[PDB]
């Protein structure tokens, strides 16, 4: 019957398979196929849409490789009739600003940031670190607004709980997974001889995972880092691990709510004319740790672990 498209930048992330899962959901629930294609560039991007338009789809959630390509997939779509959401990445001009008209589902990236630097300086309390040995390594990927902003927050808390300013290093990913995090914490790491600890901050799972994997490998053990992603699902392969190590915990927000909300907001918008809300900001998020990983996955509903 009806076909809706779900594009996602990166289908190898937990995060993207679980938004996928639950736009299949809103499409046995209201009566829709959702067709599911990676667009892991911007060709690949601009392609899809053509190969939706063949397929008869009437619109697409899109999470896009690139926000900048934003004016050329709203021409594309409005040229072939399709309605147009974006989930998690918002899209924006060639100046940098946002494209506010266009409807986006998203978590909220400046409050999770903040609630990740909060829980880096707990956990770092619990272990007594010294301040003066101890520092913080920022991953950032700022051309990302949504990136920039967790990791901004991130940064601002730590600085609010007291955490020196002087000792937060930051350091541009090329790209936002695992190898172009490793090697970006890598080149930091042989800079700060001095450090003894290590506190990673980094805008999702991957980033902090490639941190702690390059501090594995310039001779740091666990009890010497404290890493904390976000995303929840996509660390789950890290904390089933027999031993612990220096990624702590996840902050888990709701990919299952942006998979199915997004998709059933497209679905009133092209079947009824309801006009969805411009802004969608989702604020939950729950710590998890290897402790709880499993009872918190499972009472949400996103089981196995
Ligand atoms: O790439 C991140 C993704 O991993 C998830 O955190 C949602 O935001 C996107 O920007």
């Amino acid at each position: 019957n009806l076909k809706l498209g779900f594009l996602v930048k990166q289908p190898e992330e937990p995060w993207f398979q679980t938004e996928w899962k639950f736009a299949d959901k809103a499409g046995k629930d209201l009566g829709f196929e959702v067709i599911k294609i990676a667009v892991p560039d911007g060709e690949k991007t601009l392609n899809a849409i053509d190969s939706l338009a063949a397929s008869g789809a009437k619109g697409f959630v899109i999470c896009t490789p690139d926000p900048k390509l934003g004016s050329a997939i709203v021409a594309k779509a409005r040229g072939y009739d399709m309605k147009v959401i974006a989930v998690d990445d918002q899209f924006v001009n060639a100046k940098g600003k946002p494209m506010d008209t266009v409807p986006l589902v998203m978590l909220a990236a400046t409050k999770i940031g903040e609630r990740q630097g909060q829980e880096l300086y707990k956990e770092m309390q619990k272990r007594g670190w010294d301040v003066k040995e101890s520092a913080v390594m920022a991953i950032t990927a700022n051309e990302l607004d949504t990136a920039r902003r967790r990791t901004t927050g991130s940064m601002d808390a730590l600085k609010a709980a007291g955490f020196p300013e002087k000792q937060i290093y930051q350091v541009p990913t090329k790209s936002n997974d695992i190898p172009g995090a490793f090697d970006a914490a890598n080149s930091m790491l042989v800079q700060h001889p001095e450090v003894k600890h290590w506190l990673i901050v980094g805008m999702n799972d991957s980033t902090v995972l490639g941190g702690v994997r390059a501090t594995e490998g310039q001779g740091f053990k666990a009890a010497d880092i404290i890493g904390i992603g976000i995303n929840g699902v996509d660390a789950v392969s890290e904390l089933s691990k027999a031993q612990a190590t220096g990624f702590y915990g996840s902050l888990l927000p709701s990919p299952d709510v942006h998979g199915y909300k997004s998709s059933e907001m497209l679905y009133n918008w092209v079947a009824k004319d309801v006009e969805p809300p411009k802004f969608t900001e989702v604020t939950d998020v729950v710590l998890i740790t290897r402790d709880n990983f499993k009872e918190e996955l499972e009472k949400k509903g996103l089981g196995g672990k």
